């Protein structure tokens, strides 16, 4: 479990195989026997030319928690499993993103980055209020909702493959990508080395094409 | 153009096909000549037998105005392909949203129907001015949209095959589906009926699932 | 490992979960704690409901031998991962999947059974002579190849969250399946019971459209 | 229609969109009027930073005849829809790919390669003979196939998005695909820049990774 943002985590629930199981898959190999030598060579290869279906044998289930404006970028990634928690079927609860005055740095705001935090706390503490009179008065959940910021968060659970991990990772794991959620690939990328590192470093070395994780 | 909602669109911007592809891809055929028994028969047939990969060579791209409460639901069909408005790189449309008193027929609530609307706009604006605030304080547009609230309407192309769309239909066409996105899925049925009569018809009699397309 | 046909395989190379997987991703769960009467009802309501999305977070490697016109209809199943031996890149094996003279009951044929079997053994035996006498001559593999018969065995990994596996159960345990590819479904079928018996149980009851596994 | 090896055919039935249908989709237009210089550069600034999922809303249907040793290979490509002729449900047809003399060039082979051709056209004409004798004796067509070589020739239809279009590419026109295949997908470029020019050109410069279509 490792912690991100101010409320947010990224949780390994499950994980099916190891780096063998891609070595194993790519031979079609009867052996259940670990050579390092000969099975990181071949995991190098693969990652090198291209060939990353034997990393589909790969597969991790996390759980997540992050805020909505995250999950939803998240979710544009199709080649996984998602189930999150409904605002239709039940209460959501009073937790919010609120960056730190840290998050501004490099940028020149005509007010305090800490006056911007507090305005983000005060609108957000309203929008709650709100959705609970609405809830109180007998609005129905799924449209007392629709009046909580983006910044509201969510969870889920997350089931990926090895292969779709690393897309995210490509994507997720760079500049590009909004600081937010670079920071959740950060913690899925620590993950996923830990559990396949030969295939990590494969990764890096090979076929990553973003900019922060050669850097950290 | 479907007007959906207070302030809400369908579009449909391009087709490939009729019913007449999902036949010539079923037999593989040559000829490029319609022969309605014969190929409604058929159509009817695979639709009844559960044979529907023929229908994915039939292609839609629809344009969507819809809250992003609805739009969430919507980016779950991982089958399908989807562009939306970025609030990382533009600034967003004051554009909400608000139910109508009639979406609380049936719940008795404690403060009336138009005190609920106007507590929604209420919220609304003064999010949106929190946000302008921000946004011209020199805080990055991709922090700033945080605070916006989730009925805040979007826009997105949607391209989708006939079989992903009718699992759409059988999951949002329905009444277990939210009342605003069932309104959606009404108006992507109808232009599905008009540019794929047989297929719908035949989709109807024999495997759609919901309970509203049969009733309207 | 279950032996099929003459000289094929299925084997259980590793799972992901059990159905305790799909409860927790439903509920997306901090509880990592069994309670049959409620678990067990969860898995079925969702199953009946058509909420299958959470079965999605069990996952299945298996090893299979089987013959390529077995395989080439097990390999349109999309949503899943496949790695199989190459005729391209090594000398595939003497190995053919020959009918029982059982094969034919119920089918009145002009010779006898026996005849078929050993007309079947007499073709792949001169199509592999062929095959072995341009290999050594030097025509490259991949080349010498494509004059072996269908009924050649091959071997692949094939990884597949429990979701899929059940729409390879509706389709493929079922007899319009080729007989051939449905004891194949029954493998499969047996080893999913085996670990998990509350979803297959459930999937049997309420969502399983083929008609085979409620008579076996 | 382009023909391929020496009776196989990639033929065009039906093109969704076209370069336009990528830039409308990215920006999410709601304008339907072409400016070269502009939406030229912003294919290219789509292509050369990685972002293709714009590209998903050009839809190309395909009408394929290739041996099945070539549509084995093709039909791996699982982000497309497929439908191919039935050697159960119909007798297939005399057609068998007979490699060329010219297809061995720069392998000596230790008899002539006219002998090679010969001894392919050889077996296959006998594995046809005892087909038939079985389909004629009462054999099921689906038993009675399983003798035929790989080097058949079957049909189908393929519809495909630019973007698993281009991934095809990548792979399949590329030195390191059979040679068989890469003819194919030489055919299917060609197509791909007569529909699409201006996607065509900026995926060759900046996205393109094999080593084929550089040279052509
Ligand atoms: C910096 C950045 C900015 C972005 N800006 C925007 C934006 O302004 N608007 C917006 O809508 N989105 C935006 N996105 C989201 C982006 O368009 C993708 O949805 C997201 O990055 C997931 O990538 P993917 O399609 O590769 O992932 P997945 O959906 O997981 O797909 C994985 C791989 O499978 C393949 N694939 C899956 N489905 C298909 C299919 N239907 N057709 C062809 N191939 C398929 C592709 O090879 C893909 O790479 C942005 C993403 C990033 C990183
Ligand atoms: C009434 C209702 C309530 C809901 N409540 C919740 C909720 O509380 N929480 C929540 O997270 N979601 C919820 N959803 C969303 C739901 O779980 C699905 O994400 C959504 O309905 C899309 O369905 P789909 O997976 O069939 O569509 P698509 O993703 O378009 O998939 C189409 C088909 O492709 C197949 N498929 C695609 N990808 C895979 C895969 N990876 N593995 C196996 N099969 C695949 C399946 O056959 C699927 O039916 C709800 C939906 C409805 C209609
Ligand atoms: C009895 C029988 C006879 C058959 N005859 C023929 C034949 O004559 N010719 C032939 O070519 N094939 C034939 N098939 C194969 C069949 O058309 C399917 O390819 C196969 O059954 C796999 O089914 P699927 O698409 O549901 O599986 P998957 O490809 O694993 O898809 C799983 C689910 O994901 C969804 N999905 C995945 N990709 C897409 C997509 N691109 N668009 C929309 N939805 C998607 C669908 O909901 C699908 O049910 C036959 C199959 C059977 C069982
Ligand atoms: C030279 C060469 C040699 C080969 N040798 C072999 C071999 O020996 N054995 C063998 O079995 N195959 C072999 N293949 C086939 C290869 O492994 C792929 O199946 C094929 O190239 C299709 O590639 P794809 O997965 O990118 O295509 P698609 O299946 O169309 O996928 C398109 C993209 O969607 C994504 N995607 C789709 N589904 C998934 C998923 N389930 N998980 C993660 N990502 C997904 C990936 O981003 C992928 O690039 C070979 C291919 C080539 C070109
Ligand atoms: C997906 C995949 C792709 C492969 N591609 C090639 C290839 O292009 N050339 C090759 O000689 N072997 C290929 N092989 C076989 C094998 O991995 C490789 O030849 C050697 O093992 C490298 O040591 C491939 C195997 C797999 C699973
Ligand atoms: C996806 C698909 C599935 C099919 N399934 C069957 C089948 O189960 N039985 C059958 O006799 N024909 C099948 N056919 C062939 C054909 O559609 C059918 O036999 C007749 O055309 C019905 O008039 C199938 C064709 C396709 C494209
Ligand atoms: C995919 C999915 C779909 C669901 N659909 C519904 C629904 O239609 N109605 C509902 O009341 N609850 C739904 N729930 C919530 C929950 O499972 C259910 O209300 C109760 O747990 C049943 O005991 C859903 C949950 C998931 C994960
Ligand atoms: C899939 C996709 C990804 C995009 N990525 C970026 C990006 O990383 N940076 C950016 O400034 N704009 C991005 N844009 C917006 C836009 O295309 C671009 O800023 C300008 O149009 C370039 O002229 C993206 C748009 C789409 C559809
Ligand atoms: O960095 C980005 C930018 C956009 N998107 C997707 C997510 C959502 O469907 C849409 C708008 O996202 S937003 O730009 O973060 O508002 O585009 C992403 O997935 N990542
Ligand atoms: O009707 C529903 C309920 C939930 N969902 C999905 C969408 C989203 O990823 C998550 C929460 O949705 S919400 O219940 O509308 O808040 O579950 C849907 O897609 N449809
Ligand atoms: O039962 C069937 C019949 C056909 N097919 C698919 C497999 C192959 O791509 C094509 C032809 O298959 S054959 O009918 O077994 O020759 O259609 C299947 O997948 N299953
Ligand atoms: O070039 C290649 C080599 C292998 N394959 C896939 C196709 C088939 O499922 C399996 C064996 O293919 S074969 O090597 O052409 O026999 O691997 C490909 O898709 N392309």
């Amino acid at each position: 479990k490792i912690d991100i943002l101010d409320k947010g985590f990224v949780e390994l629930v499950d994980v099916m195989g190891n780096d063998l199981s891609a070595v194993r898959a790519a031979r079609v190999s009867f052996d259940m026997g670990k050579d390092e030598e000969r099975d990181r060579h071949l995991i190098e290869y693969l990652m090198k030319h291209g060939h990353e279906t034997p990393f589909e044998h790969i597969v991790f289930t996390f759980h997540v928690k992050a805020p909505i404006f995250v999950a939803r970028q998240w979710f544009r990634h199709r080649i996984a499993s998602y189930n999150e928690l409904s605002g239709r079927y039940s209460k959501l609860s009073y937790e919010f993103y609120i960056p730190s005055p840290e998050r501004l740095e490099g940028y020149k705001t005509t007010i305090p980055p800490e006056r911007v935090t507090e305005k983000i706390s005060e609108i957000v503490d309203k929008a709650y209020r709100t959705y609970l009179e609405l809830i109180e008065s007998g609005v129905p959940r799924e449209v007392a909702r629709i009046v909580l910021p983006l910044n509201l968060y969510t969870r889920f659970f997350w089931t990926v493959n090895a292969r779709s991990l690393m897309n995210f990772l490509n994507l997720r794991a760079d500049s590009h990508a909004q600081w937010e959620i670079q920071q959740y690939a950060l913690a899925i990328a620590r993950i996923f080395k830990e559990k396949c590192p030969w295939t990590f470093e494969a990764f890096l070395k090979y076929a990553y094409k973003g900019d922060i994780l050669k850097e950290v």
